[PDB]
């Protein structure tokens, strides 16, 4: 009784940067060709959403943000073949068109049809499906999950197992998969290795989980919020260090702790100084440093290229290096086979209409992931 | 009639930067325990030698430079077990102690006994075996091959096949092996890939050889000296471009030619701007960029970390990543098996007394490698 109709729902609308989300009435157009309209079930509060509010990440405004979520398909567009109404799905902020050079490449997963390099904030067709107060609203990374109903392109949605728990697997839409894959797929952490993880948020804890499952012997967590240390050790960190506790830059301390440098370091914060510090603290002849955190907009860092000439490898990745549409259903199956845990990451559960409050939990440091439920 | 005696011979002493080499008479102390004294037969002129003369690379002065070379063992010290008097050898500007954390690592080659991170300009015991005009002279990278005789620590010398032509395998002491390994061992160039090589000197041409040996489909050479293009195509380049011919930045031209970025790029010059350019011109989701050139001393570059977050890999290496003492004798055997060619790299052959004109052949852009014979 909704298929082909404009839907009546409510969504968290951002009107200007640095302002709270305005819960308002929105009009969600029905799906066009190769498009999917999804009833939302559960969505996470990711730091990347906050970067939109802070201006750290620049996308066209006004927008409905949100990108870490899982729901039920409400209706399908002309030509849709991968999902039907009633399937559980997870929208993909990194699409997998399957037709570009990156999708055919064995390693790449940053599909060229992505809306992240030059943000337009539209569907693949360049228009918007969202109307609030009669004005057109931008999409976010082709997902826009801060809504009871959203519409996504087919290449930005993955059908997942019909028995999966939606309040937990929504993190496979971003936080967990990014951190987990950064360790096991991007850095490719080895057995018996020593790792250093900068940032103990949701992504950073997932990096720790991946390092441990990869068989690392030492995992050093680094965070200026010592309240994060308990859960970091819970998921696998062997030690935690607070840079504010030392009179030396943390890279010397880490280099001394690791008897000459760690095998793998991860920057999971999004600051220029910690990216160079993370690179410096891995072993100069064979260390690998992976940038996961997002720096603010337009920022050049400074580094001495002698740090690389000695033998270091420096790399980054989106979404833990996973080809999104292929990997997400597999990761959900893995979760159901209890191959990894997601509950350590969920620190509270709130109803969706209280999106704004749950955000201040993130920026005040009490939370890892808050799950907004619908 | 020399074993155990001070030898008095010719040496090219460099007393200060930006001035010619002073060909003179020096006193070469006999080897102490675990040291080897070598009669030099052939030495190549590497750009890294020129960097000490220009101050680009700072090592203690006065010095006997040279590090790309081959000779015959004159005598060995007490305890030497790997070489004997009469052996053909190549001194290793990167040692292989075999005992440090890096030597034990499967992938690393930058042995912690190197004299490159913190140059002392001495033997491993901290003293010098060179005396010239009253003064003790500094060693260079534990090799100092611009001398009739040098003394090197055992961990810095490799025994090679006795049927080797020293006038041509000396390039395995640096130039060839550095470029070749940067492609086949560090980048791991794949078959059918497109590569970009910045800098078409001896090291850069060896990168091209490695890319071709690795089965690259396109190899784009980049040099502002268009006289380098012929010999580059000879050893495998499919295309060459001169940045001075373009109005738009060369990485734009290269991304352009490669339909979105190359698979592998190599900086083999030693300039900060070209290292950033080489990185930018590889494909943003899965490109790999390798720094081979040495920048001027203590200089930072500036770059946008978003270039890595999309999926690029940025790394460097000393000596093409080869474990020196293990690889040099095996590379010589490969040359002896005609598995690779060194002739393309040798453009001039001069006697050691004309060291200064061979340096001027390099600085004028006329030569690739000049081989000095004693
Ligand atoms: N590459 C990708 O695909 C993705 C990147 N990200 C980015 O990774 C970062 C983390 O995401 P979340 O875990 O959700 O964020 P978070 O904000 O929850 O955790 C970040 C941690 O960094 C700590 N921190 C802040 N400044 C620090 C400093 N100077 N030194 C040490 N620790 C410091 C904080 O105490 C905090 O605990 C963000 O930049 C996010 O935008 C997030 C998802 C996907
Ligand atoms: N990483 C390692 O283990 C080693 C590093 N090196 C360094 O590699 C670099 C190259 O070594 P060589 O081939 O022997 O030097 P080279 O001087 O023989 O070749 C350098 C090439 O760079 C070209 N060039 C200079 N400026 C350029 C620019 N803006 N754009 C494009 N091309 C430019 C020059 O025309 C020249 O052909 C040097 O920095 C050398 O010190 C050398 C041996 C080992
Ligand atoms: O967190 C989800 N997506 C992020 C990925 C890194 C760049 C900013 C957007
Ligand atoms: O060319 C030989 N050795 C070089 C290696 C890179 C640092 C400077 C010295
Ligand atoms: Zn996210
Ligand atoms: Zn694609
Ligand atoms: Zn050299
Ligand atoms: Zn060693």
């Amino acid at each position: 009784s909704t298929a082909g109709k404009v839907i009546k729902c409510k969504a968290a609308v951002l009107w200007e940067e640095k302002k709270p989300f305005s819960i308002e009435e929105v009009e969600v157009a029905p799906p066009k060709a190769h498009e999917v309209r999804i009833k939302m079930v559960a969505t996470g509060i990711c730091r990347a959403d906050d970067h939109v509010v802070s201006g750290t990440l620049v996308t066209p405004l006004p927008v409905i943000a949100g990108h870490e979520a899982a729901g039920i398909v409400e209706s399908i567009g002309e030509g849709v073949t991968t999902v039907r109404p009633g399937d559980k799905v997870i929208p993909l902020f990194t699409p997998q068109c399957g037709k570009c050079r990156v999708c055919k490449h064995p390693e790449g997963n940053f599909c060229l049809k992505n809306d992240l390099s030059m943000p337009r904030g539209t569907m693949q067709d360049g228009t918007s499906r969202f109307t609030c107060r009669g004005k057109p609203i931008h999409h976010f990374l082709g997902t826009s999950t801060f809504s009871q109903y959203t519409v996504v392109d087919e290449i930005s949605v993955a059908k997942i197992d019909a028995a999966s728990p939606l309040e937990k697997v929504c993190l496979i839409g971003c936080g967990f998969s990014t951190g987990y894959g950064s360790a096991v797929k991007v850095a490719k952490v080895t057995q018996g290795s020593t790792c250093a993880v900068f940032g103990l948020g949701g992504v950073g804890l997932s990096v720790i989980m991946g390092c441990k499952a990869a068989g690392a012997a030492r995992i050093i967590g680094v965070d200026i919020n010592k309240d994060k240390f308990a859960k970091a050790k819970e998921v696998g960190a062997t030690e935690c260090v607070n840079p504010q506790d030392y009179k030396k830059p943390i890279q010397e301390v880490l280099t001394e702790m690791s008897n000459g440098g760690v095998d793998f370091s991860f920057e999971v914060i999004g600051r220029l100084d910690t990216m160079v510090t993370a690179l410096s603290c891995c072993q100069e002849a064979y260390g690998v440093s992976v940038i996961v955190g997002v720096p603010p907009d337009s920022q050049n860092l400074s580094m001495n290229p002698m740090l690389l000439l000695s033998g270091r490898t420096w790399k980054g990745a989106i979404f833990g290096g996973f080809k999104s549409k292929d990997s997400v259903p597999k990761l959900v199956a893995d979760f159901m086979a209890k191959k990894f845990a997601l509950d350590p990451l969920i620190t509270h559960v709130l109803p969706f209409e209280k999106i704004n409050e749950g955000f201040d939990l993130l920026r005040s440091g009490e939370s890892i992931r808050t799950i907004l439920t619908f």
